[PDB]
This record gives C-alpha cells, structure tokens and sequence, in this order.
C-alpha cells in the first residue's frame, strides 16, 4: 500500500519500444520505457512507484537494485532466462517473477543445429574465407582450406540440459545420423525412454563421450563455469563446444586457452558472458576456430512478437487479477511474501 494510484505504472527497464504490448496493456498500465542499461539510468519516479517492470537479458537485477523499487508487485521477463534476476530475493520482497519459456524454443533449436553444422561443414569459416580473398582451385586446396570437414553420421552429440531446448536439438540431431546421448540432473527419470535417447549420470560422462558438446542448461549457483580447467580437461581431443545457452556457463579463459592448443577443434558461441562487446576485447582475442553470434539464437520477427504478447498479458493478469494465482508462468512462486 504505497504512495499512488490512478491506473498503475508499468516500466520497460532495458529497452525503448512498448508498441507489441501497447494495444494490450493501454487500458490497464501507463506505459513507459526507461531505456536503462543499469539500475542507476532508472529515474527517480520509477523506482518509487513501477507496480510492474517488462525486462530483457541487458539489465541484471540484485537485491540492491530490487530493494530500491517501493511499490514493485512484478518482474515479467520477456524471454525464457532469469538468471539476470535474483529471484529468491526478488519474492522475499514480494515481487513475483515470471518468464515467457516457450516462444524461441524451435529458434533456438534451430540456429542450435546450424552451429553444430557449421563447425561439421566449415561452411561459415569456409564463407569467411572466400570473403577475405581465399583462392580455392585444385580439389587439393578444397580438402585443405576446408581441412578437417567431417562425417557427422556416428559422431555422439552429447547434450547437456535436456529441459526444453534440449528436447528439439536432440530429436533434429537424430535426423543427421548423431548418435545422442545426453545429461540432465533435474529431469525424471523415464523421459531418456519416452525419448528414445541415451542419458548418462555424471557429467564427466558425457563430456568423455561425446564427439560434440552443446549447452541448454538454467544458469544458477552450481553450474556457473560448468567448463573449465578441470572439465574441458574431461573432453575428447578435437570436441565440438556449442553453447547457445548463457555465457556464464563457460569460462572463457580455459576456453581460449583450449581452442589454441588444439585440444577443442572449434567452438560456436551465441553466447559469451561478458557484456555487449567481445572478439576485439576478452580471453577470445585471436582464439582460432570460433564461431561467434550477438545473442540472437531466440530471434525471429513472430517469436519477437510472440512472447512480447505473452509478456505483456502476463502483467494484465498481474494488474487486474491476482498474485500469484492469475499468473500464468510465474517463477518463484516457492520465496513469495
């Protein structure tokens, strides 16, 4: 029961464009963007009065920063991670968080299995190539300048995280002839059947037998830096790394490191934790074999105004109805006071 009423506020923190959730919020929100890459750009009137917040991937969100906000009911994160939220704290405030899980699943599979066949085919490095003046005649240069192209059939695709997206790698890895086998602590048991997919228990398993490693694994406490000295040591001579989940999951020092003693063959990364820039400035600098996105696995046009809808329904369910009942995918309904 804080300071203000008359049809409640509801802030877009880290961006500038409202006009997907404009016609479904305009009766029940004032809408209003603050375009903040940090909680210091908020302005004054916001944190003393944001009933709701709309949020991508660019601001980080602590106890600090949440401790700030005065009349704050909601955090509605437009996408599927909330690792950029402190969700615990978050509900012990009283702020219900929430996600949109479901709009990139497919996207996200897919520019996932581009990657993986990009490192197989060479066919960006190989692009790449051409484009910096590469001079490709004899089928002695094809074999060279696409040098240590591969079979993908036989070859294990080892899976980490088989929660969502890792469900549609898998089925489309099938399909090429990878042999696929996966980790996954937090699901039950009976799905590697319902699936037809081989699931190992630990994860030095799976990084001992997989010819490819992909990441689709919830970043938290435990498997921050997941890879590292220690475990990339667990992997194959010549290992494929995809990571297209969160950038905290990899650290790229040992990464960098093993991309040039040759021990991983190549890495494709649309993900690499360490905001905006990277490739001029960060371990990665000259590190050979590396595919590198700006984050954009999730996007496309329809997914884009797929979960902004979804996003901008779940704050009217919020405003209007209750928390936590109306709301459809909150996430940390288990810290809320």
């Amino acid at each position: 029961n804080g300071p203000m009423h008359p049809r409640p506020l509801v802030a877009l923190l880290d961006g500038r464009d409202c006009t997907v959730e404009m016609p479904i919020l305009k009766d029940v929100a004032t809408v209003a963007f603050c375009d903040a890459q940090s909680t210091q750009e908020i302005h004054e009137k916001v944190l003393n009065e944001a009933v709701g917040a709309l949020m991508y991937h660019t601001i980080t969100l602590t106890r600090e920063d949440l401790e700030k906000f005065k009349a704050l009911r909601i955090i509605v994160r437009i996408g599927s991670g909330f690792d950029n939220i402190d969700i615990k704290s978050a509900g012990d405030l009283g702020i219900a968080v929430c996600n949109v899980p479901a709009a990139s699943v497919e996207e996200t599979a897919d520019s996932t299995l581009c990657h993986i066949l990009n490192l197989y085919r060479r066919t960006t490095w190989l692009h790449q190539a051409l484009r910096e003046g590469t001079r490709v005649q004899s089928v002695e240069q094809i074999r060279e300048v696409a040098s240590g192209a591969a079979r993908i059939r036989g070859e294990t695709l080892g899976i980490i995280g088989l929660e969502r997206v890792g469900q549609a790698v898998a089925l489309r890895a099938k399909a090429f002839g990878f042999n696929v086998l996966f980790y996954d602590p937090y699901l039950s048991d009976g799905i590697e059947r319902a699936l037809g997919l081989q699931r190992v228990s630990t994860l030095q398993d799976l990084l001992f037998h997989s010819d490819c490693v992909t990441l689709h694994c919830g970043l938290n406490e435990h498997n921050h830096h997941l890879i590292n000295d220690f475990t990339v040591k667990q992997m194959r001579q010549g290992a494929f790394l995809v990571n297209t989940a969160r950038g905290g999951l990899v650290d790229e020092k040992a990464l960098a490191q093993a991309l040039k003693e040759g021990r991983i063959r190549g890495a494709a990364l649309d993900v690499h934790e360490s905001e905006p820039f990277s490739f001029s400035q960060g371990p990665l600098k000259d590190a050979p074999n590396l595919i590198c996105t700006p984050h954009a696995a999730w996007y496309s046009e329809q997914a884009s105004i797929e979960m902004r809808e979804e996003a901008a329904r779940e704050i009217r369910r919020a405003i209007t109805g209750r928390i936590p009942d109306s709301l459809k995918n909150c996430v940390n309904k288990d810290h809320l006071t």
